[PDB]
């Protein structure tokens, strides 16, 4: 269930540094959505992909950003 990862309150795109460097976005996904995460930067946007069905992707689907 691999994706982008998601701003749980206004569902903005989230966005990771400078595209390539696969660490920050280890990193945050790391720290958000669980102590067993991965993932890599694409064009500053983190692609999170070790996920269970419990992450969702952006958007939401019942508010994304408006």
């Amino acid at each position: 269930k691999e994706g982008y990862l998601v701003d749980k309150n206004t569902g903005c795109k989230y966005e990771c540094l400078k595209l390539g460097d696969n660490d920050y976005c280890l990193r945050e996904c790391k720290q958000q959505y669980g102590k067993g995460a991965g993932g890599y930067c694409y064009a500053f946007a983190c692609w999170c992909t070790h996920l269970y069905e419990q992450a969702i992707v952006w958007p939401l689907p019942n508010k994304r950003c408006s």
